């Protein structure tokens, strides 16, 4: 499912990421953007033989099974798969144990590079919320 803007960011609210940790709506609604293009189906491989998945890009080195990356820890205890869904629910849980990991939002590089800093409550900017 591709999101419209202001439907993610409800769908994010609903399910507790407004500021969750400190980060307000508007860095998760950026991250989504520029990690997946709102695109829950997104998949990317790395250089290392690891796979990014879904909305926020969550990858398989860390953080779930896809059954081919070799030694890696599924911390979120998924599969992969389970974060490409229309429904948002497992790709938010997992991030909220991302973002409590110690590196905050840093832990997501296009975050980093072209949210923070930003100003991001633009991305919300109009939505019924
Ligand atoms: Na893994």
């Amino acid at each position: 499912k591709v999101f419209g803007r202001c439907e993610l960011a409800a769908a994010m609210k609903r399910h507790g990421l407004d500021n969750y940790r400190g980060y307000s709506l508007g860095n998760w609604v950026c991250a989504a953007k520029f990690e997946s293009n709102f695109n829950t189906q997104a998949t990317n491989r790395n250089t290392d033989g690891s796979t990014d998945y879904g909305i926020l890009q969550i990858n398989s080195r860390w953080w779930c099974n896809d059954g081919r990356t070799p030694g890696s820890r599924n911390l979120c205890n998924i599969p992969c798969s389970a974060l490409l869904s229309s429904d948002i629910t497992a790709s938010v849980n997992c991030a909220k144990k991302i973002v409590s990991d110690g590196n905050g939002m840093n832990a997501w590089v296009a975050w980093r590079n072209r949210c923070k800093g930003t100003d991001v409550q633009a991305w919300i900017r109009g939505c019924r919320l």
